[PDB]
């Protein structure tokens, strides 16, 4: 086991980069997609961001239309959906974009104004938008997983996907398919698998790989 | 992570034995099928076993039907087919089941002479017997990994199938479905994945887990 990083290093030197399957800038993913609105936590009610009371208060507020300053933010958004007052683009650019209730902002705002749907799309977590065309980098991105994610915020060297392999050199992301992945893997004479969060298989029975959650 | 032994025991507490799905006495297991007739390398040519020139002589000579002390056993099989000798059950339960160019002795002469099939099974691969019904102990052999055969073999105190867990109480397994298991490690504390062989993601790059093969 104690040739194991000159193994990876042997395996990363087997792919040709000139023949990846696609490639991305992470410099130009940086640029158009918020970690903010890639991170599978931003979906769900902000539980750790607020105490509950206060997500609790503003659905009361939001379903009645009639007050901490942690809130302050989300108190503008509530009032202006009330009142049927309007926020442009601008003010979701500057805005901390994700709801206290999960979800974006932008989102719930386009709901129920369609029309300004096109210009606050930047402002919508990946989840939110719809479903991309095959192929493309929201694509990839709304079928990554919460550790995929996270590597890839994090500019891992590599990750896996959805059986794509995401290598990185300098600052670009090449994607390989799952079969150039073992193949190369089976002539450094290496195994692999995704494992989550920091699951390092601390503990073994039988065939079952266990960790503390 | 040093809780760990104690979260598994905690697990493993978690199971009501009396509601599993089933159960299966390791003795019958071991009564019924002998260890040669469930691991997937009794499936593939005896390469470890004899050496290649030896096999491939087997070969030539059951296509031609006209010689180390390695394979004395697997010449007088050949030349039984070759001269249409027959070949009784006590035959086969005396032998060492397995033929140099993988299977059994069993299923390739049972393929000759189909009328003797069924006292042949007990000596043919759990592989090579006919699909069985759903839930019956040989469905559940058929369809195990290799890691969860070895598992069995040996008499690992738990292992994952597909989507089973089997938990070792006593001389008995029980089986348990996914829900359950995942509910109960989830109440532990703890997380799981099926992992091969001996791979313990002994290095992790991003969320790929690497280990030597």
């Amino acid at each position: 086991a104690d040739s194991l990083p000159e193994r990876i290093d042997l395996f990363v030197s087997l792919f040709d980069y000139n023949s990846a399957t696609t490639s991305y800038d992470i410099r130009s993913i940086q640029t158009d997609f918020p970690t903010r609105l890639l991170t599978p936590d931003s979906m769900l009610p902000q539980t750790s961001e607020y105490p509950l009371k206060d997500i609790q208060l503003l659905y009361k507020l939001a379903q009645s239309c009639t007050l901490s300053p942690l809130i302050t933010e989300p108190l503008v958004f509530t009032r202006s959906l009330c009142k049927g007052s309007s926020l442009s683009p601008r003010w979701f650019a500057r805005s901390g974009l994700i709801h206290p209730g999960g979800g974006t902002y932008a989102f719930r705002y386009a709901e129920k104004y369609p029309a300004q749907f096109a210009n606050l799309l930047p402002y919508m977590h990946i989840q939110e938008r719809p479903n991309a065309a095959e192929g493309t980098l929201l694509y990839h991105l709304q079928n990554m997983g919460e550790d995929a994610i996270n590597a890839l915020v994090s500019g891992a060297s590599m990750f896996g996907s959805g059986s794509d392999l995401w290598l990185r050199k300098g600052d670009i992301y090449y994607l390989f398919n799952e079969e150039t992945w073992l193949t190369n893997a089976n002539k450094a004479g290496l195994s692999y698998s995704l494992l989550s969060a920091d699951n390092t298989c601390f503990i073994q029975r039988g065939n079952i790989c266990w960790d503390v959650e």
